[PDB]
């Protein structure tokens, strides 16, 4: 049955989904703030993650202002990071809207489509497959580009 | 293709969609406020609408505090209001979240599934079919249960 679930992710924490995200489902992260002038990351300023049942990082979205790039990657929980995909000009991806932002991920089965507000910044070919059982938003209190609490909304049972 | 579109609807206005919403698509209205003590409507306090290309109300969602009900209906532009589907106890539907709210509409072709926050309030069997080409949020700045501006986010091209 189609459903909507809402989660409040505080910076530096994760949440387990009550309804898993699989092929055809959607997850949108909402930030009630946007600080594109934050200091240097360590190396990341902000990261958004979708975890599989087995603990794998299905999709890792990392925003690095200092390197002016958004990174997309995957990795096993006990393995190394795999092949990174990069999008240049972080600030430009959020152009049009200020004071807040929205990041959407579509699980298309063999790929993850990431959209910043209304702009699809990448069709990321999966390096690791499976359904998402957990999410996390990692960042410090001083250098995150998003608010202290990031809200995640999932639309599941779509297919 | 799958896409995300954002619209800011000021009370009493409507917007034409850049991407029409059809079977398998989703639209969520976000309110940055929630006043269940707004007072008696005239008769409605707030309405959210999905219009067909010809102006027909495909889905009319009316929040009526004085009657303590949420009304769902449809009608042709020159026709009478059709059969109302009433959900009682407005406060219960928004329970769990204060200060704001979100109303989601799933277009399943034969029905419109409406979800307030995480709670599915109705599986509205359509009385009129067709694609949604426009949306509206109607209310006065005096008695609306939502903020002056409501943001509509559509997820289209899903099917
Ligand atoms: C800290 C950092 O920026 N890490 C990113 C890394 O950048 C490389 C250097 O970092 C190390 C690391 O700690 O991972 C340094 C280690 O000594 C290296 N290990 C070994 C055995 O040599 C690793 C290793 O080379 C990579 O992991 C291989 O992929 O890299 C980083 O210090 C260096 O920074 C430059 C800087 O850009 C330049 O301006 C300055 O003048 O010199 C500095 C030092 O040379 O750049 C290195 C090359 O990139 O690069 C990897 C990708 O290759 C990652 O981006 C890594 O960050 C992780 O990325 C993950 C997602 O892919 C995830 O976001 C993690 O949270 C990140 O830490
Ligand atoms: C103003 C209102 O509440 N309208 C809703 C209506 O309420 C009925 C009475 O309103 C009329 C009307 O103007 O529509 C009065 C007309 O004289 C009636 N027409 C005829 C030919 O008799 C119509 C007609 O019966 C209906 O349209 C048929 O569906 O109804 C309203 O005055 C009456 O008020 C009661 C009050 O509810 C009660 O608490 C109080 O103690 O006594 C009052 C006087 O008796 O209540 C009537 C209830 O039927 O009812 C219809 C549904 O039957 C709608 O709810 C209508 O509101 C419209 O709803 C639409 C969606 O379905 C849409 O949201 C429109 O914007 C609403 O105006």
């Amino acid at each position: 049955m189609q459903g909507v679930n809402i989660y409040n992710i505080s910076a530096g924490t994760s949440v387990d989904l009550a309804a898993p995200v699989t092929t055809g489902d959607i997850v949108t992260f909402f930030s009630s703030a946007l600080n594109l002038n934050a200091g240097a990351g360590n190396p990341n300023n902000t990261t958004l993650n979708l975890f599989a049942e087995n603990g794998a990082y299905l999709l890792h979205i990392a925003f690095r202002l200092q390197e002016n790039v958004i990174i997309f990657n995957s990795r096993q929980p006990d393995g190394p990071w795999l092949v990174e995909q990069r999008v240049s000009d972080v600030a430009n991806q959020f152009a049009g809207i200020d004071g807040k932002a929205m990041v959407t991920v579509f699980d298309h089965g063999d790929k993850y489509q990431v959209v910043i507000n209304e702009k699809t910044v990448i069709q990321y070919t999966k390096q690791i497959s499976g359904l998402t059982s957990s999410l996390s938003y990692n960042a410090t209190e001083e250098t995150s580009i998003f608010s202290t609490v990031v809200e995640a909304v999932t639309y599941t049972g779509l297919a």
